[PDB]
């Protein structure tokens, strides 16, 4: 009875996001979709013109359903936080309500406390480009919307959040060792998010009795994937096919089902931990 | 329908019994695997109701238990029992204990199965600081805790259906210092770990068979009375210092050995997954 | 024969960058200070006044040489980063080429190519606050000051290094492990830094036969370390001299002495690595 | 004056033999553990000057060598070797070759010691997949690879003064999967770095002893050559891949030990410290 979870980070059905909305809604867990305002009209209108019928699709027997889709940004933390050009800027004028703290508000209002909580966005101006070559604001943007963001958050939900809730964020390994191609700050920014990860534990634990974890993901052609730049995403899966110990396609719901355990009751003694869902490639050193 | 096998079960108190447990809920068939010297206790307690309470799921459901049999997890086939124990008063009556003869047994009265557990440990010289152990003594505690994995994995996947699941229990003193966790068990846990992870990619590779290790907090089972009030400080400071301030319940492992052991957490092996609320994030006690 | 180490990070002769600095000059490596304006004056004076001399002997046969002492804010990137507020401001007024890109030339146009290079500086203006408390802002700033500092030294200091150079800074392990009163993103910071290390470390090795490394190291009483919070570092010091494996005094020496084995060619294959200097304290545990 | 005794020398080609050169550079005398299979031969190249090459450290030194003398891993004292070993052709015109009858003979014959270096391993199943691999193989393994750093610590501390420093080598497979590290030596190496951090403990505690142990890239040495070409992979993999691309020398290792042997690490304890060219940090090969 009343399972609600945010998931902020959705912008079609080609990422963990949708996977990790699958899943929850298998579990009869209610969904509240927070959406880019960059993406959210043409998110909107898929969905209203039955785009996502077929990937709403659970076994036949159940669809998904969704509580709520909202226009939310983790660039900003209060009303006060935006810039008047982003204010009156062609994608956000006719929005409200979109910071973290806003959008939060807004689900307490609507529907209570909520009892689950997932983050799963990044962002880095300069992806493209190697570390080395990453100028100090590019980096600063990668910090600020992939790990930043998820300290805001949690600040502001915490309040909304039923005691024994559960968070998680979604990483990767180059944050602990090296892929090339991974840019902009980006290794940084999840380097810091697996730290903060478990700060944030020690915090929500003591003071809320809230966990915290986050799911250190394997390759996946998400959109985002391919702002990367065969592409990069390609190469990856293709490595990952070859040369993890389960050589098999990483699906969007493998991660859901993680998800789905660690927001759940079940997981209730694990907390500030990496988990890893990339069909063991992580383990491996040396390639066959 | 889901059959495991769980080797290192002698009473109501350690993590076997909570692995049991929850994943009785989840309708699983179990099997234990119960080490001879203490086999005809158990079944003594059972018989006389001992465990009844314990077995109770909730209004619904009590624990099935598919079956009980003797497992020595020291001996590989039956040609490895020295005459010693095959004398000695605990085993002379029970037969087919060992890691083989166990499969196979399994195998005839059940077919194949499809999730194993090995939760168990020995050494002899635990009590010993490691520097003090002696070389039979640090063996030993390889052997009966680390190399028992391999052994089990050996002579299960036979038994096992693709897609199967294996899981273990280990402890953070192979990572870092725990004074008292003598005798070469840090050492033990250690090789465990790294272990899961080698066992993975042979397991992944050729049998499409997922291992993990769940690194547990202190509980207060037969096992952990003999280290040397160890376990009564290591569960005080875990209660006073871990982000979460809970009670760390065998069930609480046992619902991540269920998921672990599902079909859930299909994209998960190799891994050492940490269930002791949180404590080993810490630094430094607050 | 001229082996020329640029120190960034030196306000006194409490910290870490004067026992690195002491330990090389040691092994008659030539030093080159780079000191933050707000103190460089202050530096120059008792400096010249001769404050520092008796922490200048090294064994009373011989006493420290010091080739060089230069303003310099890892702030700023290049001249066209400062603005105008920092370049007018009373500190900063009367000082020149103190930028990262205007140091490394000037240090090349008076001394010519460096082989060493240390990275001994933090910074964070929310330290006070605990990770869910400290603001965008704030944690932007750790990050930029103590992290993207450290990338944008190697992008501009790579010029004027020989091949087979050495970098080094230094980390904490609350990057790893949770430390209340670590605050304000520092955690954050040197978890970024962390990881950083091991991405430069592929680029220079691959690109410039040039390693990088980090020092992670115990605590010390260095003015910094004050501003954290007897105090949060009077606590960590009595911690770890009661349940490190070695119980002693850990000296800046101590970390000086790493640092210039890491500087040093005997140290040619370690690339990419965080160095724990701080007496095992970091292999515990459950304390006794 | 320094003393380092390195036990597990067999020739010019491996760890040992780099780690001699580079602490004699630094005047330290050196000496010889020589596993007694092999003694002979050893003695037999070094007198026919087999080695002179080797030993030149430059225009200035040659490498000093005090002492050479049978040393093997496997028996802790006297009273530990078995017949057929007594018995055996290479052993039987051999003497005090125990870990415990070396430490008194260096003790007897040159006094308290300062440095001591763990350069050995063994595994006689090597060839074997874990998963593959038998009891006697497994614990083979951990017994001779790392028990036996216990045990050296063990004797070896009565014979060291306050501040003296111990290291081994270990290999990155104890934490990755290297398919081909075969018969438990993965296993034996995550129990070494292990047991690294809890002899770390006692002998700071109790001696103010430091131990630390260094994770080496591959070299082309005797031991290497008998995994299964196995190196030859390695080695052309690390220089393709490895962050610095350049051939990784015995005496890179050598200078590292001969770092963390001096005082000038006298803060740095309980460490696996990696040398190898920066291999270990990488994810994927580009
Ligand atoms: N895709 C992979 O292969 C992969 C591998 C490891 C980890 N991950 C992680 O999974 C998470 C999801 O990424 P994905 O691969 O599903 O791509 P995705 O495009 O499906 O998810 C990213 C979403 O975040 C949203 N977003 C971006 N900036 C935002 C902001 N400022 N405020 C609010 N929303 C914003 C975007 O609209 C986008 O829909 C990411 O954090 C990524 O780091 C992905
Ligand atoms: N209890 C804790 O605090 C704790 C913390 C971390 C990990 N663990 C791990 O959990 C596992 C279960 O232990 P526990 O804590 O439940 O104690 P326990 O006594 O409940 O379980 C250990 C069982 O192993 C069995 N056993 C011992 N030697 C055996 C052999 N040669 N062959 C077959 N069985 C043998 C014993 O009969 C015993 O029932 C152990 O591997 C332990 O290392 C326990
Ligand atoms: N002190 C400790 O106990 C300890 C423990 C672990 C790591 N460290 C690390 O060692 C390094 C040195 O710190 P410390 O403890 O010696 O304190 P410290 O005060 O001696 O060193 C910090 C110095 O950096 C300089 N600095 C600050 N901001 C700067 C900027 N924007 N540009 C240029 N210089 C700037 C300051 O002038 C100061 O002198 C830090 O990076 C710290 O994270 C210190
Ligand atoms: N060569 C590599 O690529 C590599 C990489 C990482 C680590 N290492 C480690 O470095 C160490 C040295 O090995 P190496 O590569 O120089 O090969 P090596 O053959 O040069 O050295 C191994 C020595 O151990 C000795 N030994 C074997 N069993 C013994 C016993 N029971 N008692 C005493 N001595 C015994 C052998 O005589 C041999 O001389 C080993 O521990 C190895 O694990 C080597
Ligand atoms: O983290 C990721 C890891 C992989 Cl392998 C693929 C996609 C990922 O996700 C991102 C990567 C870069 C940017 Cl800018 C934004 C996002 Cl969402
Ligand atoms: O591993 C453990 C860790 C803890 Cl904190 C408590 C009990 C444990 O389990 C054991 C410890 C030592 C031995 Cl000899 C056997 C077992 Cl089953
Ligand atoms: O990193 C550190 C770790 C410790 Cl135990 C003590 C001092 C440290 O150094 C700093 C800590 C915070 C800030 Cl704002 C700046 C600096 Cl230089
Ligand atoms: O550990 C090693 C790692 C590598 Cl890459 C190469 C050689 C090594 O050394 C050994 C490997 C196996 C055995 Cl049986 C004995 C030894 Cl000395």
């Amino acid at each position: 009875n009343e399972d609600i979870c945010f998931i902020a980070g959705i912008g079609d059905t080609n990422g963990y996001g949708w996977g990790i909305a699958k899943e929850l809604s298998k579990r009869n867990v209610k969904i509240i979709f927070g959406i880019w305002p960059p993406v959210y009209n043409i998110f909107m209108k898929n969905y209203k013109n039955g785009k996502f019928d077929n990937d709403m699709i659970i076994d036949k027997d159940k669809k998904m359903n969704i509580l709520d889709m909202l226009p939310f940004d983790a660039s900003f933390d209060t009303a006060n936080d935006i810039d008047e050009e982003t204010k009156n800027n062609k994608r956000y004028n006719m929005l409200q309500n979109y910071t973290i703290e806003d959008v939060a508000n807004l689900i307490h209002q609507k529907y209570g406390k909520i009892n689950m909580l997932v983050h799963s966005l990044a962002n880095a101006k300069e992806v493209q480009k190697d570390l080395l070559n990453t100028s100090r604001k590019g980096y600063l943007d990668a910090l600020s919307k992939s790990s930043y963001s998820l300290i805001s958050l949690c600040k502001y939900f915490v309040n909304i959040m039923k005691p024994q809730s559960s968070i998680i964020s979604l990483t990767y390994h180059a944050s602990q060792k090296v892929v090339p191609g991974y840019g902009g700050g980006m290794s940084s920014a999840k380097a810091a998010l697996e730290s903060d990860t478990r700060v944030l534990a020690y915090h929500l634990g003591r003071n809320y009795n809230i966990r915290i974890n986050t799911i250190s993901a394997g390759p996946l052609a998400s959109r985002a994937a391919t702002a990367i730049n065969y592409t990069f995403i390609d190469y990856a899966i293709e490595y990952s096919e070859k040369y993890a110990p389960l050589r098999q396609k990483l699906l969007s719901t493998d991660i859901g089902s993680v998800a789905s355990f660690l927001l759940s009751r079940e997981s209730r003694a694990i907390t500030g931990q990496t988990i890893y869902v990339d069909n063991g490639l992580n383990i491996m050193f040396l390639p066959d």
